Formats: C-alpha cells, sequence, structure tokens
C-alpha cells in the first residue's frame, strides 16, 4: 500500500519519467527543476539513451488524466554514479524542447540550501506513481505520503549488508511502502526539494524508506541548472 490519492497541483513538480529498458515500458519519478530540467533517480536512467526517455508532467493520472508528455531529453547528467552499490542514485535529465510550464500543474520545485538535512522527526512529502507495469487504472494515480525523518545511523543498521552512503536519509509512515516505480519521487518541505526517493530491492522487511539527500548535490545541481 502506498500514499493516498493527491492532485497534481498539490505537488506540481512531480513529474513520471518513462523509459523502454529491454523493449518494454518503465516508469520512475522525477522532479522539475527548471522548463529545462528534471531531477530523478540515476539507475533509472544512467544506461538509457537520452533520446529514448519521455517525461509526463501534469498528470494526477498516468493512464486517465495524462497531462502533458516531453519526448525530448537531450542529456543524461550523473555525479559518479556507482552501479553495484546505488551510491550516488540521481540524475539530471536535459531537454532540447522545454516543458510547457503553466506555473499550477507544473511548477519547479524550490532547491534546499547546501547540505540541508531534514530534521530527524519532521515530516517530508513523497509524491509519485509507483509501479507502472500494472493493469489497475488506480494504480497509476499520483500518490502522495507524509513520512517521518528517521535516525541515519539506525536506518542504516536495518539496511545490514546494504551499502548506504553519507549523502541520504531515511524516513517512514506505518502501513506505508514505496514501490520500485517510487525510485526519484520528488520529496519535498513546503515547496523544497529535500530528498529524491531511493529504492533497493532487496532491502529488508520494515525497513525504512531511503532518499538521496539533495542537499548533498545542491551546488552540482545548480552548475548543471545554469547550462540553460
Amino acid at each position: 500500500k502506498g500514499g493516498e490519492k493527491t492532485d497534481i497541483k498539490q505537488v506540481p513538480w512531480t513529474v513520471a519519467v518513462r523509459t523502454y529498458p529491454g523493449e518494454e515500458s518503465l516508469t520512475c519519478g522525477g522532479a522539475i527543476l527548471s522548463q529545462w530540467f528534471v531531477l530523478t533517480a540515476a539507475h533509472c536512467v544512467f544506461d538509457q539513451k537520452p533520446e529514448t526517455i519521455v517525461i509526463q508532467y501534469e498528470s494526477t493520472n498516468l493512464w486517465e488524466d495524462p497531462g502533458k508528455s516531453d519526448p525530448y531529453v537531450s542529456h543524461v547528467y550523473l555525479s559518479f554514479y556507482r552501479q553495484e552499490t546505488m551510491e550516488n542514485d540521481i540524475a539530471i535529465l536535459e531537454l532540447s524542447r522545454p516543458l510547457k510550464l503553466d506555473g499550477l500543474k507544473s511548477k519547479p520545485a524550490k532547491l534546499p540550501d547546501i547540505e540541508f538535512r531534514p530534521k530527524t522527526g519532521s515530516d517530508v512529502l513523497v509524491s509519485g506513481y509507483g509501479d507502472g507495469q500494472t493493469m489497475d487504472p488506480k494504480d497509476h494515480d499520483l500518490k502522495s505520503a507524509q513520512l517521518t525523518v528517521v535516525d541515519l545511523d539506525e536506518c542504516r543498521t536495518k539496511y545490514g549488508p546494504i551499502f548506504l552512503s553519507l549523502q541520504v536519509f531515511c524516513a517512514q509512515k506505518v502501513g506505508v511502502s514505496l514501490e520500485s516505480g517510487d525510485a526519484g519521487d520528488p520529496t519535498v518541505q513546503q515547496d523544497t526539494l529535500v530528498g529524491v526517493a531511493a529504492y533497493f530491492p532487496k532491502r529488508p522487511e520494515g525497513a525504512p524508506e531511503v532518499f538521496t539527500k539533495v542537499g548533498s548535490y545542491v551546488s552540482w545541481i545548480q552548475d548543471i541548472i545554469k547550462k540553460k
């Protein structure tokens, strides 16, 4: 079970990143940084030809309220992404044709301060679409959930043999779990993007959710954003 049904106008920075590995379409979450750039998880896109990638935006349900789609991804920017461990699981998608932002259904998220860490015990709002290879239209609804940030060292012991980097935080809410398609999901406080959802398929039962800490990469993100 994921979060509750949510209108795109509540989380207008949320997008779906569509890829086509192995002749099959998959979706991950993403965040609008501007009309030119989208922030997502690296593992979804690192080995995918940019010209195959599609950004779906302004969507409350990927099927039933499809919003808009931008099939003009020109480049994928990575920051020392490590395949084996998924260290630095963050990526910027560049567009050659800009997103048609209306400031309503589609709006950029605000970037955090350098090295910003959401306080332990505070809430973060994750939004996204979950797994896309399902038959139920409701499975394709935009969902959001308020998760409580938990202790990082405590979160690392729960993940056991799975390496987690310095550039993450963890959050959890009882009875809520993210799906593999929730990788790249924007995670906010107010309209400030504090996390990008990570996903570890081999994680233990009951494990907290892990998020790449946007504050750790905001210098690198700003460098890419200023390109256009």
